[PDB]
């Protein structure tokens, strides 16, 4: 017999049955868990890694050509400083700065700015090449990054500096390093050295980087910015899990109010995922912008560590872009699962919003 109108309607909405709802709740949560804590199969993580690898690759491709060592000093006085782009054991090459011109906007970079690019870059490179980038919902491993330089100050005086940096591969930290690099180039647009000489250096060449690379810089800054967002969205997504319906016979636990609140978490969770996937796509769209102009023939090409690979990207960007592509399409295939979850949630909210659940 009938016990209540409230009850009779609730048991109609749980047989949109309880099974239907639980299967949508599971899709949502397996899809979120892939998205936020996976690697190979997460577009959020592959876009994030892509943006980091892209900066690494931008620097390798065109970094050697930037003018560093201008005078802040006001004369010029002594800025003779060499930066060792090496591994832990000294395998790699060195860049000379201060070998002059006023370091300021549009002419040259100061040693102070170059030391920050070099440091950033070496944390990036070591994190990205040994530890990997950690899943977007992990604290991250600890890594040690070495950062070595040589300065020639008085005559017959050599300062050889090794900084050991205890840091982590969490995405937030790596995006901060990458932002330092992109921002220094974008904001201070140092002149390119003139001089097989990459196309961009020849039409280059004594003008400020930024006339050559203005688009490539904008593209890599935006990849970074949108990656920071994917990372926020992703961790705030982790903190919005709809719970499976347990004991669907029990209409006290599964009250109108409890089901309304679950549908709302179901909708918030899916909006998060849409938004992550939209951002990850725009990161792709921007990489393309970054890799389709001056740097097309170089960024993400590679020709052990003892080798000089300046000029070409040697950063991993193609391998990563293709995993982004794969995984962005796998999430796109699941776009029904997410429409079912939403239609369901919207039905529970509509049904539980008229008689006999409120006075009308």
């Amino acid at each position: 017999q009938k016990l209540s109108d409230t009850y009779e309607q609730l048991s109609r909405l749980l047989t949109t049955s309880a099974q239907a709802i639980n299967q949508a709740v599971n899709n949502l949560n397996e899809r979120a868990k892939t998205l936020a804590g996976g690697t190979t199969n997460s577009p959020a993580y592959q876009a994030t890694l892509l943006a980091l690898r892209s900066v690494l690759g931008l620097w390798n491709s065109m970094g050697y050509a930037v003018i560093c060592g201008g005078y802040t000093k006001s004369p010029g006085e002594n800025n003779q400083k060499d930066f060792h782009y090496t591994d832990e054991n000294g395998n790699g090459t060195t860049i000379n700065c201060g070998g002059t011109l006023k370091a300021d906007k549009n002419v040259s970079l100061s040693i102070e700015q170059y030391e920050k690019i070099h440091e950033a870059y070496q944390i990036l490179s070591k994190a990205l090449k040994q530890a990997g980038l950690a899943p977007l919902n992990s604290k991250g491993e600890k890594l040690e990054a070495h950062v070595t330089t040589s300065k020639y100050q008085q005559d017959n005086q050599t300062k050889t500096t090794t900084s050991v940096i205890d840091t982590t591969n969490d995405a937030q930290n790596l995006l901060t390093q990458a932002q330092t690099i992109v921002n220094t180039l974008k904001d201070y647009c140092p002149i390119l050295i003139a001089k097989n000489t990459p196309s961009w250096q020849t039409a280059g060449g004594g003008k400020n980087s930024c006339a050559t690379f203005g688009a490539e810089f904008s593209a890599a800054s935006d990849m970074i910015n949108n990656a920071q967002k994917i990372v926020q969205e992703t961790q705030q997504l982790s903190a919005n899990q709809p719970k499976n319906i347990t004991q669907p016979h029990n209409l006290n636990l599964n009250s109108p109010s409890s089901l309304t609140a679950l549908a709302q978490k179901m909708l918030k969770n899916a909006q998060s995922q849409a938004e992550i996937l939209k951002l990850a796509n725009q990161v792709e769209s921007d990489f393309n912008k970054l890799s389709s102009g001056h740097l097309k023939d170089y960024i993400g090409k590679c020709d052990q560590n003892q080798k000089n690979n300046w000029g070409n990207g040697c950063a991993g960007v193609e391998e990563t872009q293709s995993l982004l592509k794969t995984s962005a399409a796998d999430f796109n295939n699941q776009t029904p699962q997410i429409n079912q979850a939403q239609n369901l949630a919207n039905t529970l909210i509509q049904e539980l919003g008229n008689n006999p659940f409120r006075n009308m």
